[PDB]
């Protein structure tokens, strides 16, 4: 009974069935009424339908008297950065992120790149749009093109001490998304030697959709690292707000361990700061943050929750195990570019490889990775797990799903709201055998 494209935090649908130019134009009209006064930043990714959808959105916005700042082909974080930097009323990124070829969508922010979520105006937009039968007016406002990325590039470079960088050899895999454009603009300013895989933006995606979690995109990056003796490799999704790391042996690094590493890299520059993290996997982050003289702050997962928690806490850094990294100085927003700059600086300064930096943490806190279960009844499955372990008296916490701490091991179990789907994360204190038995034990209880 409601427009399916409108989800909890953004708009996502197949083109043109769930998302199309007419909906885009009506979203522009509706957005103009929810924002404070000021112009609106618009950007788009490499997908074939993205320019058209952005044009439709510009039309609806300008018909409603909003000036539009078109920043052209970009990553999502550039929309966040420019919205904040130009003191704009809001910003829209047109992007399908990592989704199949027939998909597109939008990420909406208001002033200072604050998220527009279902709680905070997205559903007011949905309702307005679903009720708008009126004819398209004419633009009574201007579209200015502002494709200069200089302020954004200078901001990125300010996170590192360039005199401390060594000439590392880095594999970069844009997946034919947008990240290669940024790498080429940064490269004149850095000592690194880049090895470019799937580099050119290409909305036909001849090498597969830009999703580095797909094993063939994983293997292309790992092979390039090994074949070229790179210090590490970096891959991004298509709008590059997510960054994934491969060490010099070609091993894919589970995102959990990057949270603690980036935290200690940041706390070295801004000592005593707060670090926000999500409850799925926690023990490594807490230890690394405290060892670096910081304070960890637990928060619900999901970018809307982490951003608002960082604002309220004046947190310097927040990280999710799912490759989302947020920085206070970047308008409390996520970037897929800052993380690898910080990692390259840490490797350069420490004389330790990325492999050695993480291997120590992996041995201390082995984790299962996120495991998904389609079940008949989420409530019954969860109850089966809780009843089975109740005699061990775990410490429970309900920040985000159920987290049960048993002393030597813990798990987090979250249920999707859109479907009967359970997501499981397990970790232990230095015990890989315990990790695997409990993971299989829970897997059995969840299934049967
Ligand atoms: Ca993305």
């Amino acid at each position: 009974m409601t427009l399916p494209a409108f989800k909890a935090y953004d708009i996502r649908g197949r083109v043109p069935d769930e998302l199309n130019e007419d909906l885009a134009r009506r979203i522009g009209v509706a957005l103009a009424a929810q924002l404070d006064q000021g112009p609106v930043v618009l950007g788009h990714d490499v997908r074939l339908a993205s320019p058209a959808l952005q044009e439709a959105l510009s039309a609806g916005l300008r018909a409603s008297g909003r000036d539009v700042i078109d920043i052209g082909l970009c990553g999502t974080e550039e929309v966040y950065f420019q919205t904040d930097y130009l003191k704009a009323a809001g910003g829209v990124m047109v992007t399908a992120s990592h989704n199949p070829m027939d998909y597109n969508g939008m990420k909406l922010v208001r002033e200072q790149a604050r998220p527009i979520s279902s709680d905070t105006g997205l559903f007011a937009i949905r309702d307005t749009v679903a009720a708008d039968t009126a004819a398209p007016g004419e633009p009574t406002a201007s579209e200015q093109s502002r494709t200069d990325k200089t302020a954004y590039l200078e901001h990125l470079l300010s996170y590192v001490d360039r005199s401390t960088l060594k000439p590392l050899k880095l594999v970069v895999n844009a997946g034919n998304g947008g990240a290669g454009l940024i790498v080429d603009l940064l490269a004149p300013h850095l000592p690194f030697e880049f090895v470019r895989v799937f580099h050119e933006p290409d909305g036909n995606f001849p090498n597969g959709i830009p999703n580095p979690l797909l094993p063939e995109n994983r293997d292309a990056t790992a092979k390039a690292v090994k074949d070229n003796g790179a210090d590490f490799g970096i891959a991004w999704d298509g709008d590059f707000d997510r960054c994934f790391f491969f060490d010099h042996t070609g091993r894919f690094i589970e995102g959990y361990y990057l949270v603690g590493l980036l935290a200690q890299a940041i706390l070295a520059k801004q000592p005593g700061g707060k670090v926000v993290h999500d409850p799925r996997l926690t023990w490594n982050t807490v230890e690394q943050v405290e060892e670096a003289g910081g304070i960890p702050v637990l928060c619900k997962s999901g970018h809307a929750f982490i951003k608002e928690k960082m604002r309220s806490e004046n947190a310097v850094y927040g990280g999710e195990m799912s490759a989302h990294h947020y920085f206070r100085e970047f308008a409390y927003a996520d970037s897929g570019m800052i993380p690898w700059l910080l990692i390259a600086e840490l490797v350069s300064q420490s004389g330790r490889s990325l492999a050695d930096l993480v291997e120590a943490r992996m041995q201390k806190f082995p984790c299962s990775g996120e495991i998904n279960f389609k079940v008949a009844d989420a409530k019954a499955s969860v109850a089966r797990v809780m009843e089975h372990y109740a005699s061990l008296s775990p410490e429970l916490d309900y920040t985000d799903g159920i987290s049960a701490d048993f002393g030597q091991w813990r798990f987090n179990l979250r249920s999707s709201n859109t479907e009967p789907l359970l997501r499981l994360n397990v970790e232990t204190r230095g015990d890989a055998a315990l990790l695997e038995t409990r993971t299989q034990e829970i897997s059995n209880l969840l299934r049967g």
